[PDB]
């Protein structure tokens, strides 16, 4: 899809048991280009499962994903992000002792033309993922000396090279400090900026709608509600299950 | 009376000091939160307290006696009681057999065990207490989550503590539910129990709290009404950032 174009992400009917506990009934959503979704709704009503599906790390029992227009819902997640379609999970035990330009440098290893990369293309593709998220000046640090503000700017730069049309973000707010709130702020608007759609869940209503352009309220395995958040917030049924009175 | 009176709390495991030094006092009646950055030493704290982790140093008094070296079943016998998230009630039992399990280890004034009779009223008066006299019959597993705190409040209250710690009672829970917790901590302010939290959650911790510490490196960062802890310059810069409001 050229540099310009809105990549399409759409899921129908995602549809997932267990014990049966029936955990997803019926999820159904769409992500296009430099749009921020958010998968919003009371914890373990299903917003988590759904999410799971679309990463590909949950099999669906039913419902289809497609991905500009071809399914996906059958590949797991490491085809997916081949296809475009990125998962951030927050972490550093993949990040061992390498330096950040040494993890950078590694996921570009794996990259294909349709041949390897020479090691001065490598090079250059590297400096120019640092740069762009404003992390040059951390080229040399150990992962254990990063906070967790430059830990998931390293990802993004290893995300980044594998061009994606969509980022997966799994909870980035659980249990960060107000402060961190701007970081995520930020790299979300970048990723915007970059025409990356971007599909977030997490707990905290208030930091995930204050970034997002719609919103999806899973409640009892189902979409309860979508909009943008201005109409997710005055909707009575939204009100009376999952956020309350005056929110 | 009741006072919880922490000072000077250590913790270090090898090369890292985890606690270096950390005081606070908890009266009842009165909510204190323990706040700051995720990993700082707030959480370590809090377990101490509890009795979870052993002081390296330090020493935690409870109405007058030390109780440093207690193990958490006697600290509660004192009237310290911890509240975990989703993990102390009997999962089988009924609600009506929960609270009824808690008022048979408690004794009378003279030392003496409960007559059959004063476990009956008193269990009564817990469940009318806390609206939940409905679900006597319900098993613990089949309870929504605002009923499974309530109840968990019942258990607590049946020991007659002068102190409830509540350990992260907002993670992860949708904002119908914080309503619910922060009318469970003015009722337990109401009667006379003083209430010490610890969150990550800042808004909704500060927003019930008398008095906050936020715990920096190991130490206190700063101590106030929440009013005073928003102005204050270092949680400013370390902690909440220059957008945060209440
Ligand atoms: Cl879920
Ligand atoms: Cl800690």
């Amino acid at each position: 899809q050229p540099a310009g174009t809105t990549s399409s992400l759409v899921v129908r009917n995602l549809k997932k048991r267990y014990g049966s506990r029936t955990v997803v009934k019926d999820v159904s959503l769409d992500v296009k280009s430099g749009e921020v979704v958010g998968l919003l709704g009371p914890n373990g009503a299903g917003k988590t499962t759904s999410f799971y599906m679309i990463v590909g790390l949950v099999p669906l029992d039913a419902g289809d994903i497609s991905l500009n227009g071809s399914p996906i819902s059958l590949m797991p997640i490491h085809k997916r992000a081949s296809l475009g379609l990125s998962y951030l999970p927050q972490e550093a035990s993949v990040f061992r002792k390498l330096t950040v330009e040494q993890n950078v440098r590694a996921v570009l290893e794996l990259q294909h033309d349709g041949k390897r990369l020479s090691k001065d293309a490598i090079g250059a593709r590297t400096e120019a993922l640092l740069e762009e998220l404003q992390i040059a000046h951390l080229r040399e640090n150990p992962a254990l000396s990063l906070s967790g503000g430059e830990r998931r700017r390293v990802e993004i730069a290893r995300a980044l090279a594998s061009n994606p049309s969509f980022i997966l973000l799994d909870e980035p707010f659980a249990g960060v400090d107000p402060i961190a709130v701007l970081e995520i702020q930020k790299i979300v608007k970048f990723l915007k900026q970059r025409n990356i759609g971007v599909l977030i869940t997490d707990h905290n209503v208030r930091e995930t709608l204050g970034i997002c352009d719609h919103a999806y309220i899973i409640s009892d395995g189902s979409v309860l509600a979508s909009g943008a958040p201005k109409e997710i917030i005055e909707n009575e049924s939204v009100r009376r299950v999952y956020l309350g009175e005056h929110f």
